[PDB]
C-alpha cells in the first residue's frame, strides 16, 4: 500500500523503492503517482491491473526503456508524466493502446529527434510537452498530420538553432484549430523568409533566444495570433533592418508580452521609427 488520498480513486506511491507496478491497489484508480520508484524498464502491459486509469505519473523512475505494448489496456488515460527518465530506447509501439491520451509529457528525458519519438497514432493527443531536451531541429515528422486535435506544443529549453520555411510544411497542409507553440529558450538566430505563411497560430513565443532579426514580413500571414514573446533577444534596432519588425510590434501592442528591446541602448523595438 501506497498513501491513500481518495478511496479507491486516488493513490501516491511515490519514493518506495518500487521496481515493479504494485498489483494490491484497487481496480477503480483513476490518479497514480509512481513517481521516484527504480521502475528501470517497462514490459507488455505494465498496468493491466488498473483500466480505470486517468493519471498517471512516472516522473525520475529511473527508466531506460519502454516496451512495445507497455500502457496497451490504459485506454481511459488522458494524462501521462514521464518527465526525468533517463530513456534511450523507445519501442515503435511503446505508445500502443492510449486512446484517450490528451497530455504527454516527456520533459527531460535526453529526447533527440521528434521523427522517432512513437507518437503518431495518439490522434485525441492535445498537449505535448518536450521542454528540456536534446532537440536540435524543429522540422516536424510528417506524423503530426494524424494529430488533428493539438492545441499546445512546448518545444522550449532544447537545441533549436533556426526555423526553416519546410519546418511547418505539415501544419501548412493539415491546419489546426488552436495551436500555442513554445520555442523560447532555445539557440536560435534565423527564422527563414515565409515561414509561418498559411499557418494558423493562438499563441507563439520565442522569448529569451537568440535573435537579432526576423525575415520582413514574417508574420502578416497570420490573424489568429493572440500573444506572441519576443522579448529577451539581442534586437538589432539599426535601420532599415528593424523597421518591419517595429512598426509590427507598434501595429500589434497588445499581443506583444513582455518587451522586445533594443540591444545596448534598451529601447523598445516597438518604439523605434525607421526612416523613409
Ligand atoms: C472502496 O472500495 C471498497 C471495495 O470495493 C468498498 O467497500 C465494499 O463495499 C461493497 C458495497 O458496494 C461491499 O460489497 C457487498 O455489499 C453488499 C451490499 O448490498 C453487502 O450485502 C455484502 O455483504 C458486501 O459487503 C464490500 O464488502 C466492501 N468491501 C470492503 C472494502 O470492505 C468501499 O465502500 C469503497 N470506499 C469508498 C470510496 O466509498
Ligand atoms: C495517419 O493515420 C492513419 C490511420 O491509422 C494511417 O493509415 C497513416 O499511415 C498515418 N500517417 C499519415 C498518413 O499521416
Ligand atoms: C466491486 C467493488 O469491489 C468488490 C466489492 O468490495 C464491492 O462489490 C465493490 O463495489
Amino acid at each position: 500500500p501506497c498513501v491513500e488520498v481518495v478511496p479507491n480513486i486516488t493513490y501516491q506511491c511515490m519514493e518506495l523503492n518500487f521496481y515493479k507496478i504494485p498489483d494490491n491497489l484497487p481496480f477503480s484508480t483513476k490518479n497514480l503517482d509512481l513517481s521516484w520508484n527504480p521502475l528501470r524498464h517497462l514490459g507488455s502491459y505494465s498496468f493491466f491491473s488498473f483500466p480505470e486509469l486517468q493519471v498517471l505519473d512516472l516522473s525520475r523512475c529511473e527508466i531506460q526503456t519502454i516496451e512495445d505494448g507497455a500502457y496497451q489496456s490504459l485506454s481511459h488515460l488522458s494524462t501521462l508524466i514521464l518527465t526525468g527518465n533517463p530513456i534511450q530506447s523507445l519501442a515503435l509501439g511503446a505508445f500502443s493502446g492510449l486512446s484517450s491520451l490528451q497530455k504527454l509529457v516527456a520533459v527531460e528525458t535526453n529526447l533527440a529527434s521528434l521523427e522517432n519519438f512513437p507518437i503518431g497514432h495518439l490522434k485525441t493527443l492535445k498537449e505535448l510537452n518536450v521542454a528540456h531536451n536534446l532537440i536540435q531541429s524543429f522540422k516536424l515528422p510528417e506524423y503530426f498530420s494524424n494529430l488533428t486535435n493539438l492545441e499546445h506544443l512546448d518545444l522550449s529549453s532544447n537545441k533549436i538553432q533556426s526555423i526553416y520555411c519546410t519546418d511547418l510544411r505539415v501544419l501548412h497542409q493539415m491546419p489546426l484549430l488552436n495551436l500555442s507553440l513554445d520555442l523560447s529558450l532555445n539557440p536560435m538566430n534565423f527564422i527563414q523568409p515565409g515561414a509561418f505563411k498559411e499557418i494558423r497560430l493562438k499563441e507563439l513565443a520565442l522569448d529569451t533566444n537568440q535573435l537579432k532579426s526576423v525575415p520582413d514580413g514574417i508574420f502578416d500571414r497570420l490573424t489568429s495570433l493572440q500573444k506572441i514573446w519576443l522579448h529577451t533577444n539581442p534586437w538589432d534596432c539599426s535601420c532599415p533592418r528593424i523597421d518591419y519588425l517595429s512598426r509590427w510590434l507598434n501595429k500589434n501592442s497588445q499581443k506583444e508580452q513582455g518587451s522586445a528591446k533594443c540591444s545596448g541602448s534598451g529601447k523598445p523595438v516597438r518604439s523605434i521609427i525607421c526612416p523613409t
